[PDB]
This record gives structure tokens, sequence and C-alpha cells, in this order.
């Protein structure tokens, strides 16, 4: 159900995903790390905090949705 004007994918990095709390700064930090990542968020989980970046993927929406899911 055009979930994006564009195709958006995430991927976990090895350098900047142990200790931040910051969405913007773990944004940064990937867009910073590579050159392919245009983006990403960080996210407190366990054991520790993980980062995790953002991409424009390939494809469109490659699914459906239709009306009424459900309650």
């Amino acid at each position: 159900h055009t979930p994006t004007p564009t195709p958006i994918c995430k991927s976990r990095s090895h350098e900047y995903k142990g200790r931040c709390i910051q969405d913007m700064d773990c944004n940064a930090a990937c867009v910073k790390e590579s050159e392919s990542y245009t983006g990403g968020f960080c996210n407190g989980r366990p054991p520790f905090k993980q980062c995790f970046c953002t991409k424009p993927c390939k494809r469109e929406r490659a699914a459906a949705t239709l009306r009424w899911p459900g309650l």
C-alpha cells in the first residue's frame, strides 16, 4: 500500500553498534561509516544496545495490503 516513496532497507553494522541511544547519531554514524547506507536509527535491546543503518534498497513494494485487514 505504498509504504514509502522509495524502497528502504536496513542492515546492521560492526563498529558503531554497541553503545548508542540517539537515533540521530546512529544515523550519521552509518552514512559516515559506509557509502551505501543513507540513514539509520538507534535502538536499545538486550543484551546491549545496538545500532541499525538504512540504505536505498531496490524494488517498490513486492507485496500487497488490501482493505479491511481484520480487527
